[PDB]
């Protein structure tokens, strides 16, 4: 495997479109590689991390609690929601709703987790709020997923999502329970496994979200280490290209694979 910046370019040789990445160290908060750092990218799914992040400060706040029930009709359920769809009668309760929208990607769970917080512009008055002056989510599921227009709606950038996400997972902004729960949720991660967890070694600590949009859209965000401990967090985006879903995985995988050799 090539070394990492190679590849990541090579990857976007190959694909088309533009292809974005950053490596940070989780203790320092320094970046030690990057490419198209500060160019905004579609979040496809991945804002999905931020939205929960969100519901946990609001439980912080004394504002919100993870047991508690929600109900929902057929009417609310959009594509993509293979939890929610399957909880009619019972609902579900704040901490499942935000297991099933950053482990299943589920999209009626991340809208009705948006309605508890107050919408998309709720979400991006939270980020700005925390520092994040770049990322912004401006429609609702499955709308956001468009890749454009229109045109810089509903995107973040590299370094936007890495920083945020690792103010998240480390910062004295969730409380140290809550920081861990953002980052169990994203470890039991179900559906990245042809991504970043395709190359990963045995004893190694990955919790991530990944992502898929319109126009070749495809995207992954991650907190991973070896010997059981995150050290590192990983941003992956790409746009704007006809490439398939399996080519999308292959080149991400392939990015992974390279930055595992080359760590
Ligand atoms: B999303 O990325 O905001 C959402 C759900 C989805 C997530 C993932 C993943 O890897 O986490 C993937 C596939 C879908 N995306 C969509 O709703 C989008 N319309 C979509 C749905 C199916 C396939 C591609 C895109
Ligand atoms: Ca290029």
């Amino acid at each position: 495997h090539p070394e990492t910046l190679v590849k990541v370019k090579d990857a976007e040789d190959q694909l088309g479109g533009r292809v974005g990445y950053i490596e940070l160290d989780l203790a320092s908060g320094k970046i030690l590689e990057s490419f198209r750092p500060e160019e905004r990218f579609p979040m496809m799914s991945t804002f999905k991390v931020l939205l929960c992040g969100a519901v946990l400060s609001r439980v912080d706040a004394g504002q919100e609690q993870l047991g508690r029930r929600i109900h929902y009709s057929q009417n609310d359920l959009v594509e993509y929601s293979p939890v929610t769809e399957k909880h009619l009668t019972d609902g579900m309760t704040v901490g499942e709703l935000c297991s099933a929208a950053i482990t299943m990607s589920d999209n009626t769970a991340a809208n009705l987790l948006l309605t508890t917080i107050g919408g998309p512009k709720e979400l991006t008055a939270f980020l700005h709020n925390m520092g994040d002056h770049v990322t912004r989510l401006d429609s609702w599921e499955p709308e956001l997923n468009e890749a454009i227009p229109n045109d810089e709606r509903d995107t973040t950038t590299p370094v936007a999502m890495a920083t945020t996400l690792r103010k998240l997972l480390t910062g004295e902004l969730l409380t140290a329970a809550s920081r861990q729960q953002l980052i169990d949720w994203m470890e039991a991660d179900k559906v990245a496994g042809p991504l970043l967890r395709s190359a990963l070694p045995a004893g190694w600590f990955i919790a991530d979200k990944s992502g898929a949009g319109e126009r070749g859209s495809r995207g992954i965000i991650a907190a991973l280490g070896p010997d059981g401990k995150p050290s590192r967090i990983v941003v992956i985006y790409m746009t704007g290209s006809q490439a398939t879903m399996d080519e999308r995985n292959r080149q991400i995988a392939e990015i992974g694979a390279s930055l595992i050799k080359h760590w």
